[PDB]
This record gives structure tokens, sequence and C-alpha cells, in this order.
């Protein structure tokens, strides 16, 4: 707290409380960790000669280099007082040292315009066409090698310009590290008058007007871009300027010229050489209702959408002409729409040359500021309808989404014809785990839903099943109760898929929990929606180990795997694993339901649940022998027969041996 | 070609040819289908009298609508000549009529500055004040209810605004359906003149100056933005506006004021009642150097998700800094992920993401093919997530999601996880995550080039996913390359499984025999022999055995050894001439004599076929567990790695010659 108070004093300019500390003994070098402000950089940036004075009287370091490696001296260039720079002169070994990025102090009067200061570091040795030096990161993507004859077009200080140019003898035509000269840093300042000025002076001087900037457009089309006739006029009048030059686009000044409605400047630049082949310039001035630039014009002369749906119109939105909105191309007519939403709906559109779905919002809209927000947060969470990004015009939010084929409701309609009736469902099966990632990733990001129904549910062109509606999504630590809403709505919409999409989910709404549970064709399907009704953060993780996610070649597997368990053939009474199962179900009296016949011969067992198992195993490991083909008739596929006929056999034996050594028997799960 | 003949006739201006083909009997009213302009449309907007009285000569209908609902009399307003408005009033029931947007023909008008087509129009009864009635999904998100005196101060006529005011009795402060008015759409009039003198016009007629545009701001912070000092003085000469009003981000006019180095315009809010408490200005103020305004001041949670990253995260976070569009980023050692090519990976914040950003010059062809080989690959789940891109006047900006270690980082920091001859599946998830990426990528056309360890990045999830395109190509263009991508695959999967100990630069330099001998069983030879003698290829392997868990490839084992015609030795069984037709130099060839000695005396209360193998090794399978067995049990050890060890081409054998039978479903369940 001793150098501190000194900075805070410094700060504040009280210059005698700066005296009694500096002889208490305090150090005028001490540099705050954070960005290297000493206080004399401190006292040069406020602009304040006394501070300076009396921090150089207690052995203030001048050399001293803060975090960006700018020293007071370079500092004093920006403040642009010649007397500060004159009295830290002597001590500064190099006029042109300069900071990391290759600042120097005359560079920085350029900057600042800060004329006064420009001409003493000019007349004591400053060099005028320095160019900055940079870190090698920097130099790599061709940054750096600027002079402050650019910087000070660029910023509009036309005095600095004009007196570099005749006073000082600056180089014109220098470049930095990408290729750029004076005249493109020009063209870049939005003041139309500096502009005007700055880029006459370069251009008498001789500047090149041949030259490339960003996208690798030309000082002519820079011109154009801006609207500005005079800036054209100026550029065009130099004879060796290429008119039919392209930017990186393809696009020429003339054909910008059309696109922005700019009639004289296009009239001009026909005048002056330019070509018509450019583009469909007739049908651009047509489309832009410039009757005479059409006139006038008149007298002087493969690709493939991924989805199948949605194909034919994606085409036809390739094909037409649209403005822009950022990276979004779109147009709002009925031949693009998907569907209707809330705050006027989904279209198609392309995104970065990308198919999508654009859900649109008012730019106000709570629920547009939720639906962007959470799928900011999202873009890891692969079950989850992905996310490209979000551009706002005047008024409208449109939010750009993966682009899909069809709803879940739609989906289960679409192929609810594909199974035989008593088919295993697998489909079902991994429809609903994807949702059960989904919804855990996205509560592990803090989010939840609200909102999770059969028309919030996606499948693309690949069967891939996605989350996708979050206008209604909260952050769940402001109230974690309401986690528990999207885990009994997904217990819905497991009897939901489950049920094939015949039972509508608004009629599974209106049910209790207990019609619900009721309404469930099997036992496994029972106890996970228990689970999910009562949970009650990785529950759902876990529950993708739950026998509902076994096939029935799994499920069956695992009993045979038990019932060949040494202590079940030997009927062990005191094993530890005829405890574990020996502790009201279908397969009491099991030796009475099963058919006759297969009875008897499995014979050449008791109604113990131990004997049911080995019963399995036995029937498993012999059933397609040919002394069994009768047996082998009668049942049919064996996994299918002994769950109908035992409907709560799996999720009994799973329940007895969940947290024991016996796991072991049960399949290979996700982790 | 009648009528398409008359379409190229009114475009070129050819008025006899136009009379031919209209009395040779071709339909005035033709549309055409894409945009539904018809003849009549086209002369107007071409502005052309002779072909419009022709065309209505031969029954052209003027009430006839194109696309987006507009009549021709609409598009006379855009034309602005008074001449073709008066020829087409009487045929028009009402001058009120309106497009599908809600623009009717004064709107238009006022729109394109036509001041003679607004005067003839207004005469004409024309309702000056109307909104623009518009679709219902325009209307649900607060889009129209725009009028003319709006139109025409956005677009900074001047004189029309003038007019409006003055002679037609416009509403000055009449709302579109977002609720801005006249004033607003004035400041977002790029043109400082014209939005200054419209301005005036408009306050001075009693504009609210209390109002919201975009982002809820005001008209003073629409003008402190714009950084114009007069439109700033205009507006706080109203005595009734609100200083001290906040935007959307809660940014007061004075803050931005401070903020832009905009010291006479932050000067002039401090005396009109701008408090100082809205931000710390004097700290922003020094940030800029401005030293001036400085004085005048003064006289008057966050968690990253990255562990590695963590700490620089969080400090990237506290600081200040500028942003490029959505990203912030401070080029700074501290923040150094890593060298490149041209530029650096550096530590970012995208959206408030965290990210990694990997910088090329803006002009870059590499840059070029990076980003667009990430725009195109958002769906394929097993490629670095791709946040966006940001140019700021030199540097292209690629922010991608930020990932903990490379797969050469990652197997050296894990490369004590495993017991001596554990079963590797950490490789078989890496690999298959490979496998499925390139495929992907493949499909969406897009050719890699340069697969090798230090393109793989782990997440903090341990998912691999694959990283750097700068040298992607699109594969159409020369389709053998796409073999190079499978290549590389086959020396990856070497690579993980032998766990990083042999470096990638010395397997590059081997050839395919070189590599094969390498590769310490015989799934990896068999797969990586695939790669390089090879369109879902690398789809379908992923149900060879090398991806087969050694309990999997047990049972599948066991599965065969209980088929029937197996077990009662039948040898004309059609199971037993696919595996066994008669004369061998495999590993079980005489395997009777290379299983322990004790365990098959046991056993015996077999020959050697390779039919009785698979029979052993079913009934072993079976009883091994019994309590008479323990014996056995414990000179086997885990059965699966004991046939495997022992046979080490069975696995390969059984599925080579089972690979397109109906056997076949004695292999596990696979990929999909
Ligand atoms: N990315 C997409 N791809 C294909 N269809 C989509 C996509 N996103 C949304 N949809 C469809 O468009 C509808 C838009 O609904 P949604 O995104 O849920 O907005 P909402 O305002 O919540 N609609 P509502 O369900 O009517 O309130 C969905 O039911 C789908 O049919
Ligand atoms: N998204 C990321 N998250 C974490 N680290 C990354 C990420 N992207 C790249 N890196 C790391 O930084 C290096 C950047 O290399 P890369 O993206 O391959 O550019 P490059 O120019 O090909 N590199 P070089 O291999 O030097 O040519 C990688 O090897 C990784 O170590
Ligand atoms: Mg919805
Ligand atoms: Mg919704
Ligand atoms: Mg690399
Ligand atoms: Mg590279």
């Amino acid at each position: 707290s001793l150098e501190e108070m000194l900075t805070q004093a410094v700060q504040e300019a009280d210059i005698e409380q700066v005296r009694q500390l500096l002889e208490r003994g305090a150090d005028a070098n001490f540099q705050e960790e954070e960005w290297g402000w000493s206080p004399l950089h401190s006292a040069v940036q406020m602009d304040s000669e006394d501070l300076v004075a009396l921090l150089l009287k207690h052995g203030a370091d001048p050399c001293l280099r803060k975090r960006n490696g700018a020293t007071p001296f370079i500092i004093a260039g920006i403040t642009g007082n010649v007397r500060l720079l004159q009295l830290l002169l002597p001590n500064v070994e190099d006029v042109n040292e300069c900071d990391v990025n290759g600042f120097t102090a005359f560079m920085e009067a350029a900057v600042y315009g800060r004329v006064e200061a420009l001409r003493f570091l000019y007349e004591n040795g400053a060099d005028v066409n320095m160019h900055r030096k940079t870190k090698q990161d920097q130099e790599r993507i061709r940054k750096g090698g600027a002079t402050a004859l650019m910087d000070a077009a660029e910023k509009g200080h036309v005095g600095v310009v004009t007196i570099l140019l005749h006073a000082m003898k600056a180089e014109v035509d220098a470049r930095d590290n990408m290729g750029r000269n004076a005249l493109v840093y020009a063209l870049l300042n939005p003041d139309d008058g500096k502009a005007k000025a700055i880029t006459r002076l370069l251009l008498d001087h001789g500047a090149d007007v041949n030259v490339r900037g960003e996208g690798s457009k030309t000082p002519l089309i820079l011109a154009v871009e801006r609207k500005n006739l005079d800036l054209v006029q100026m550029l065009l009048e130099q004879e060796q300027i290429e008119v039919n030059d392209t930017d990186r686009e393809g696009k020429t000044a003339l054909l910008l010229a059309v696109e922005l409605r700019l009639e004289e400047i296009a009239k001009l630049l026909c005048h002056r050489g330019a070509s018509t082949n450019c583009g469909d310039l007739v049908a651009i001035a047509r489309r832009n209702y410039d009757s005479d630039l059409v006139k006038f014009l008149r007298l002087h002369k493969n690709w493939k959408p991924q989805s199948s749906r949605w194909g034919e119109a994606l085409k036809h939105l390739h094909r037409i002409w649209r403005p822009m909105i950022g990276k979004l191309k779109i147009f709002i007519d009925e031949e693009y729409k998907i569907a209707d939403t809330a705050e006027g709906g989904i279209y198609l559109g392309l995104y970065e040359d990308q198919e999508v779905a654009v859900k649109r919002f008012s730019e106000g809209s709570t629920r547009g500021q939720q639906e962007v927000s959470c799928l900011q947060s999202s873009r890891a969470n692969d079950n989850v309808v992905t996310f490209y990004g979000s551009e706002s015009d005047g008024s409208c939010l449109h939010v750009c989404l993966a682009l899909c084929e069809y709803t879940l409701q739609e989906h289960l309609a679409n192929h609810r014809g594909d199974a035989v009736p008593n088919e295993e469902d697998e489909s079902a099966r991994n429809i609903l785990s994807s949702l059960f990632k989904a919804i855990g990733e996205l509560h592990r990001s803090g989010y939840s839903h609200q909102d999770l129904q059969p028309q919030n549910i996606l499948i693309d062109s690949k069967n891939g099943t996605f989350l996708a509606d979050f206008d209604k999504s909260i952050k769940w630590a402001e109230d974690p109760q309401k986690i528990k809403r999207d885990l009994e709505a997904l217990g819905l919409l497991v009897l939901y898929v489950v049920k094939k999409g015949d039972i509508s989910f608004e009629t599974l709404k209106n049910q209790s929990f207990e019609e619900v549970i009721q309404g469930s064709p099997d036992e496994e399907t029972r106890d996970l929606i228990h689970h999910l009704f009562h949970p009650g953060e990785d529950r759902l993780s876990s529950l993708l180990a739950h026998p509902f996610f076994w096939s029935w070649e799994s499920r069956y597997r695992t009993l045979r795997d038990v019932g060949n368990e040494s202590d079940i053939k030997t009927r062990n009474q005191n094993s530890r694993i005829l405890q574990l199962l020996q502790p009201s179900t279908s397969f009491a009296q099991w030796t009475t339901k099963i058919d006759s016949f297969v009875m008897e011969e499995m014979n050449a067992y008791q109604d113990t649940l131990g004997d049911l198992l080995k019963f399995i195993r036995n029937l498993g490991e012999h059933i397609n022998e040919q002394k069994n083909k009768k047996m082998k008739s009668i049942i049919g596929e064996p996994s299918q027969y002994f769950q109908e006929k035992f409907p709560d056999l799996v999720m009994y034996v799973y329940t007895k041996l969940q947290n024991t050594e016996y796991m072991k028997h049960f399949p290979k799960t996700h982790n």
C-alpha cells in the first residue's frame, strides 16, 4: 500500500502527495501487474508536465516498457505535447524506438493528428518512411508494415498528410505487408471531404492506382461501393487505371455500380471503357427500376440439395436473385414456407450456401432471445438440431438451423406400416436414446427445455433424431424443480414412440401417472417411465443401461447366461446367486404355462425362478438340433417366446442382480 | 413462341412488331410464370407511353397483379410519370389498391422521390396516412405499418417530406408495427445533410423524441453512434428528451459517446444532465487516450469448461477487448495455443463460448480452403465443431470448438492406463470416430490431404474430432486423391494400436509391406490391407472384426461351435464344407497339441479339425466356470484372450469363410 497510494495520487493529479510519497521512499518505477503501466507512463498520458518533471527528478526510468512495449516517449507522441517530448529526449537512446507492434512516437503523432509533435520529431531525426516491424505471428498473416502516411490517410488528418508529403519527403507509394498503399487507407476513411482531399494529394504525388485492399478490391471499386461520384472521377482521370479489374468475388466496378443504382457512376465507367460482359447489367438495372440506365445500357450494347422433401424448392431458391441478409439468402413466399410459428414462421434458406430452416422472430422478442441463447451454448450437443447462426435485418431475427425432413409425429406416420405387428421395435430404441442424450447434455449445459413434445423433435435425411424448439427454454439454476417437467414429458414421449404415434400426445398429456403406466404394452417400458416420473444429473445417461434399450437377443442372452451359473444348475439353494433371485409374478407356476409337449421332452424341473433360468439356458443350447424340430416349430423365436409368456421376467432379473457382481451377465451398454 | 415473341418485342421497344403480334392474336395479358410480369407491367416499368396505350387498346387488363400483387398502376408510382397515371386511372377501381406487402402507388412515389406523381395522386384521393397492411407472417414479427412519410424520411427525399408535412397533412408521429416513427427512419439515412434537414422538419412538426428503434435504441443514441454533433444538438434542444435512457444492452448515450472518443458530444450530454454513474467513464476515456475528456470527467462468476485452458480463459473473460464481430480475442503469449503456418491458434470467446481461433491472412488460399470445408461439414459429428469466422481488415479468424489435446498428446498422457495385454477398447473408439469423420467428409465432396495425429483432437469428454482443413480439396476434381486419405488412415490405425510408440514420421517412411509386418495382430493387418487397397468402404469396414470386442469374438466362435453339424461332426454338412474342404499352415493345425496337457485330457472325458476346435471352444465356454473345473479355469485364465493368443489367425479365418453366407448371423451386432 505504498506504491498503490502513489499510483492513485498521480491519477488524481495530487502533486504534493506525490512529492511526500516519493520522499517517504516509494518506487517511482512501479509497474502495475496487469498492463505494466508506471506512474511516468500515466503522467505522460494525462498530459501533466509537473508530474513528469517531479517523477524524473526522483529517478523514474524513461526507458521503462509496459506490456505492449511502449515507453513514456512513445506515449508522448500520442498526447502530442512538444514540451514533454523535449524533456524526455536527452534520456532516450533511439528516437525511433518502437513498441511490440511497431509503433514509434512519430507514427503515434501521425495517427492522433498531432502536428507540432510531428514537426519536432522530424527535426530530431525520426525515420519518416519506417515500416512497422511486428511479431512473427502478425507478419505471417501479412499484418504490419504500415507507415505514418498510411495512418494519417486512414484517420483523415489532411494537415499531417500535406506536411508528410511536402515537408518531410514521405514515400507516396510505400506498401504495408499486405501490399496496400496510402491510397487504399484513404478510401476507407468514412468522412467524404477528408477522403476526397487526401486522395487528391496522394494521386498528385503519384500514388499507384492499381493496388488491392481487402477482398482484393481496387481503389476504384472502393469508390463505387462508397457511392462517391467525385472519388470515381478523381480516379478515372488517371489513364493507367484498369477499369475492368475484378474483386475476389469476380465483380467489376461497373457491375457494382449497376447493382447499387448508381446511374451516373455507371455511365461514366462505360464512357471510360468498362465492358458490358461483366454480368447481365440490363436485367439488374430493370430489377432496380432504373429506367434511364436500362435505356442507356440497351443503346451501348449445377447445385444439388441434400434434402429430398425440400429439394425442388431449394433448387428454385438457389436459382433466383435475392438480396442477402449477412450470410442468409431467403425469400418470404409460400413456396419456401416449411411451417407456421407463433411469430411468423419457418422458411427455407441458404446460409453460407448451406440449405437451412430459418425460424423468424421479432428482433425484440424475448423468446427469440431464449432460442438463440440456448442454441449458442449447445453446439457440441450432437442430438440437438445443428445451429448455423443468426442474422438480424432492421426488424426480424433469423435463426438458421439444419434442415430436417420430418417431425417425429410425421415420421412415425410415414413409417407406421413398415413393421409386422409383433416385430421388435429397434427404431423406437434409437429415437429415444438420442433424446435421452440430447436432454441429458442440455441439462448439463444449464438449460431446460420446457416444451418437449413430438412436433419439437426432428428427423433428418439419415433418420437421425434431433431436439429442436428452444423458444421457451430456461436456465434451470433459476428454478431446479423445472428439470423434472422435462423428465416427465420424456416419460410421455417414451410411450408415444413405443405406441408408434397411435395415441396422440394431447391424450397422453391428459392422463395421470397411473394411467400412462397402465397404457404401456410391456414391463420394460413401465419401469422406465416410472424412473422418469420419479427421478426422484446423469440419471438420463444411466438409464441408457436400462433393459428397455436391450435388444431381444441381448435379453435372451442374459437370461441364458444367468441360467448357466453352476449354482443354478446344481440347484444349490444356499448359493449367493440363488439368494439374490429367491426373495407376485407371471412365472410362478411356470411349468404349467409352457406348452404340454415341450415340457415333457425337456424333463427327459420345479416352479422356481432358478429352474426357469436353467430351463431357458438348456432350451437355448439345444433348440436348433435335428431331434427337436417340433419343439422349435411350437416355440418359434425363443426370445420372443419367453418374453411374451413371462412379461416380467427380464425386469425381475435385472432388478435382483442390478448392483451385484452378476451385472457381468448384462449386455454391453452405452457409456 | 407467340407470347414469348411479344414479351421480347416489348422489352426491345419495338412498337410495330408489337402491333403485328397483337393483331396476329397474341394474348396481351400473358404473365410469365416466375414473377407474374405482364407486357403492360413491363411497359409501365420501362416508361414507354406508346406501348402502354397500344397494349390497353388491345384489351390489356390494368387490374392484373404480378407475384407480389402489384398492378401496373402501382408500378406507375415507381416510374413517377404523371401521364401514365392519368391514362390508367379511369380503369382503376381504388386509387389506394396495394400489393401483398402493403405498397400503394402513392407510397411508391414517396419511396422513389417522385414529386409530380405524389401531387397527382394526392389530388385524386390517396390516403396520405395509410399504414402498410401486410401478410400474417410479417405482422406477427412486427414488420409492416410504415407510412409514406417514413419512407421519404428513410430515403432522404427532403422535398417529399416537406410537401407531405405542409401540403398533405401527414401525421408526424404515426407509428409502424414495431413502434418506430419517421424520426427513427430519418436517423438511419446515411447522408448527413439530408438526415439533418429531415430531422429538423420532423422535430419542428412535433415528432416524438422518446421512441425506440432496433436494439431499443433512441434517436439520441442513434445520433451518438453515427458520431454527429449537429443531430445531437438538434435532439437535445427538445426539453422532454430523456438523456439517461438505455438501449437493450444497458448502454446510455453518454457511455457510447465516451467509448467512441466523442469529446464534444460527451461534454454536451453532461451539461444537459446525463449521469456519470452509467459506467466507469474516466477509465474508458483514459484507455482511449482522451486526455481532455478525462480532465473534464474528473472535474464533473463465469466458468470455463476446459481444464487445460481454463485459467487463461478466465483472464481473457476478465479483461477489456474490442470485438471483431462476435469474437473476443487478444494476441498475447498467455492466450496462445500453438504455432501454425500462418498466424497461430489462440484462445477466444465467440458468442461468449470458449473457442480456439485459427488465424489466416484474409487473402490466404489456405484460409479459404479451411473455411469452405468447415462450412459444409457442420452436420459431421466427428469433425471439430465450427462456430464461424470473422474478418477484421487483414486477418480471417476461424473459430472452432476448444479441445484439450492432440491425439499424439492424448496417447502419451494415457500410455500407462492399461495393464500389459489388456484389450484396447479406446483404440477402437478413436478409430471408428475417424472412419465416420472421413467417410462423411468424402460424402460431402471433400478430401482431407493431411491426415495425421496432430490434426486429430480430443475434447474434455474424450471425444475424438478431425481438425485441420487448410489443405482440403473437393475430390470431384481429382478422385484419385481420395485414396491418399485411406492410406493415411491405414497408417493411423497402426499408430493408435501401437499407442503412439512408433512415430507417424517413421510410419510415413515405410512401405505398405513394412507397415503390415509391424502390426501386432491379424485383425489389424487385414484392416490396414483394405485401407491400402480400396462409396461407403469406410462404413462397411466398421463391421470388420478389428472392431469386435474380445467377448464378441469369443461369443461368435462359441456360437459357430454350437451348430448341430459341428457337434455331430457331419462332414458333408454345408457348415463343415465352408470351414474345412480337405487338403494346413494355420496356427490351429495340430491344435490339440498346442493346448495345455492337463486341459486336453479332461475335455476328452477331439480331432485336429477346425470344426472340432470350434466344438471345443463351445464346450469349454459352457462348462469352464463349474466347480469341478477350478484348475482348468486357473490355467486358461480369461478364455477369449486364451484362444486368441494361442491361435492368432482363428477369428479372421472364421470371419473370412463365413463372411457372405447365412452363418453371418453368428457375427456380433455391428454399426450401420
Ligand atoms: N430445423 C427444422 N427443420 C425442419 N423443420 C423444422 C425445423 N425447425 C422447425 N421445424 C418445423 O416447423 C415447425 C416449427 O415449430 P417450432 O420451431 O417448434 O416453432 P414454434 O413457434 O414453437 N411452433 P408451434 O409448435 O406451432 O408453437 C416444427 O413443428 C417443424 O414442423
Ligand atoms: N480447436 C482446437 N482446440 C485445441 N487445440 C487446437 C485446436 N485446433 C488446433 N489446435 C492445436 O494447435 C495446432 C494447430 O495446428 P493446425 O490447426 O493443424 O494448423 P497447421 O498450420 O496445420 N499446424 P502445423 O501442424 O504447425 O502446420 C494443432 O496441432 C493443435 O495442437
Ligand atoms: Mg414448437
Ligand atoms: Mg415453442
Ligand atoms: Mg496441422
Ligand atoms: Mg494444415
